[PDB]
């Protein structure tokens, strides 16, 4: 992967690399000039020549062809795939070029949260875009700030007292949803999920079966991270994740504890947690009830945290759907 990606390289006898936009576990994303389409700047996703990543890239191409046909106008803000090809055995997917990811923008902005009015517009477009996936019998499973990309990330800088530092602000906060390598149809086989992120729905952790509601859980964690600048579940361990949920959201439902086959996490009916160990001391300091994370008692802030609490409902059946989430009072200002 280190060898076929540098700048100046030409792919498929038309795409000329000019910049690197990101490097991850699957491989690379590079910016290219398409010399056979008037010099249109495109984004090309270079996938490692590994079995699991090639199979995911093949499934993502099939999903993208379906979404491009079902939504040719891209009304529902899924990224448009232009074409795909192979290059030295690596699978390459050409995309319409977008801006920075919301994680990238947050990082390059000193990890400062977004203004509430921008969170509102972004949350609405994310819910509409992922509801489009759900209407087409699809589940994304890997929703996170890195996979939410601004259409255009031009900004302005200004100093902010109270923060006592410079703060960037989007000009246009329009976004798109990317990465469909883990996208799963309802009729397809549902796995038990890779290290998906510090966003793992409780039904996913407890192996109770998952579907569309697990996307709603991820969006709720996306919103609080947009509102704070940091995730509320800073961990990669599953039992530690469950202990953070109990501190932030409350106790797990008894029925979910009863059915789960992951006895590894539990001691009888309670979570097998030592709150005086290293991790237990961290969870105590880093975690608190959800509402205590609020930075203002303004009603618009309580409308947002009402939406997050509904999206962070433990039971996947009780959990609000994106169809109902788009009717929430938090989005009344947009109408
Ligand atoms: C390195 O992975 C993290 C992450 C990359 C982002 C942080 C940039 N993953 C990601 N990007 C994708 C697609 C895409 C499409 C258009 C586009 N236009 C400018 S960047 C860009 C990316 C995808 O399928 N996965």
């Amino acid at each position: 992967m280190h060898l076929i990606c540098q700048s100046g390289d030409v792919l498929s006898a038309r795409y000329e690399i000019v910049d690197t936009l990101g490097e991850g576990a699957f491989g690379k994303v590079v910016e290219c000039i398409d010399h056979k389409a008037g010099g249109r700047h495109v984004a090309v996703k270079i996938v490692k020549n590994v079995d699991r990543y090639c199979e995911a890239a093949r499934s993502e191409i099939q999903v993208l062809e379906h979404l491009n046909t079902t939504d040719p106008n891209s009304t529902f803000r899924c990224v448009q795939m232009l074409e795909w090809f192979e290059h030295h055995g690596h699978i390459c997917i050409v995309f319409e070029l977008l801006g920075l990811s919301t994680y990238d923008f947050i990082k390059e902005n000193g990890f400062l949260p977004f203004r509430l009015d921008h969170i509102r517009k972004m949350a609405y477009q994310i819910c509409k875009s992922v509801n489009f996936l759900h209407s087409n019998k699809l589940t994304h499973t890997d929703l996170k700030p890195e996979n939410i990309l601004f259409v255009q990330s031009d900004y302005t800088e200004a100093y902010n007292p109270k923060i006592k530092r410079d703060e960037r602000t989007l000009i246009n906060p329009d976004i798109k949803v990317v990465d469909f390598g883990s996208a799963t149809y309802d009729d397809e086989h549902h796995s038990t999920l890779v290290s998906t992120r510090h966003y793992r729905a409780p039904e996913v952790i407890l192996a109770l079966g998952w579907s569309q509601p697990c996307d709603v859980w991820s969006i709720g964690c996306i919103l609080i991270e947009y509102y704070l600048g940091f995730t509320v579940f800073p961990t990669h361990d599953s039992k530690e994740h469950l202990a953070m949920m109990e501190r932030i959201l409350g106790p797990l439902p008894k029925h979910m504890i009863q059915k789960t086959r992951k006895r590894k996490y539990f001691h009888h009916d309670r979570l097998d947690w030592d709150e005086h160990s290293s991790a237990g001391r961290y969870v105590s300091r880093a975690c608190k009830p959800l509402k205590e994370f609020m930075l203002s008692q303004d009603v618009e802030h309580e409308r947002l945290f009402d939406l997050i609490q509904k999206m962070l409902e433990y039971d996947p059946a009780k959990r609000i759907t994106l169809r109902e989430a788009l009717k929430h009072p938090f989005f009344d200002l947009l109408k």
